[PDB]
């Protein structure tokens, strides 16, 4: 998978299921295109999201609907979304695990890139 | 004070030092306009954002430039900056602060949400 | 597998491979009896650290040589280990992640608890 | 004031107030011995836990009492406690804050090491 989301409950301590994810990428006029969304698994995993042709260098936007989340399950956060900006594949095709562990008032988040 | 960023180094183990902020404000439009900005002082905070007066509710975007951070120290950084998106409710507690860890792949933020 | 661990080293962005993880469970006279130990694989995950049978309920810490990694790296770092203490299996078997992400003054740590 | 610990709740977005806080160093049969210890304030802060004469260079642990802290909440609690341990080296800056961001299954420290 070239872009893979994992999230994670840390009030739960499991995975943090259906969780709303978009995707953007910065286009030529700065603004942000709609690159592709889904939403997490049982396994608060979403894979499938690109394919290694459609995920070309660029600029990218991951957020992830958190406030959505947590009002879902019935709490009300802090935040509206976590919002993870990085380039991708300046140095040609990498894979990328995009990681987030959620709290109310909290968000922690890392990536894991390795080279195919 | 009603609103504080506090950033520190978890690759140093000290205040993160002369990053620059921006603070956005979302418009009606839902554009983001610029609403306060600077740089962390020595001590890896930044005073003086807003006002009481100024500071209404709404939905407000805490950009920190983390790239360029990292870049003046030496070190290859993943994300373009760090965001924190939220909405600021008179209903809870009058101060906020906004504190973020920065790793060179990672990141993680809070709200300290206080009375005095 | 009831017990496993995951480590990311979040200055390079991949998992910590190599890293030493040592299990204790408290014994009757409150020490710290050796329980399981090994080390992370290419895929920063240690697997087979135990069996249902042998993970019965007590208090258990996970110790992550976090200085041997940071030193075998080349760096100096401010933890000695990363550790991870909790109760286990008190209402059944359960199938626990305990997952760290490691800087070189910080770390992040959490679990997955799941009920098979 | 060389050592200093402050903790926060990414579940309510606050300090971590009445937390008890258990500072120990290391012997030299290795064992744990109590050094200072102390119950945090409505800041969520720890101060005059030690002074520049006593606090010398050796492997220091602070246990950060959480599940007695999410307890007292109603909340359930993965962990018995949170561990910090680390060496404390004269060659660096000389003031230590130990800080530490809690939630029911998760929690992320770092150390904040400055010179005056
Ligand atoms: C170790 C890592 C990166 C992880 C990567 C993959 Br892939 C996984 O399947 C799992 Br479970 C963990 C992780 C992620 C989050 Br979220 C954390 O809060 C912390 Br601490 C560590
Ligand atoms: C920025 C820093 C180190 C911090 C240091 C001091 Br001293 C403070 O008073 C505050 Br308020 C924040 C911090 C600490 C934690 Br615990 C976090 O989860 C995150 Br994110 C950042
Ligand atoms: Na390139
Ligand atoms: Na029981």
């Amino acid at each position: 998978c070239p872009l893979m989301v994992k999230v994670l409950d840390a009030v739960r301590g499991s995975p943090a299921i259906n969780v709303a994810v978009h995707v953007f990428r910065k286009a030529a006029d700065d603004t942000w295109e709609p690159f592709a969304s889904g939403k997490t698994s049982e396994s608060g995993e979403l894979h499938g999201l690109t394919t290694e042709e459609e995920f070309v260098e660029g600029i990218y936007k991951v957020e992830i609907d958190t406030k959505s989340y947590w009002k879902a399950l019935g709490i009300s956060p802090f935040h509206e979304h976590a919002e993870v900006v990085f380039t991708a594949n300046d140095s040609g095709p990498r894979r990328y695990t995009i990681a987030a562990l959620l709290s109310p008032y909290s968000y922690s988040t890392t990536a894991v890139v390795t080279n195919p």
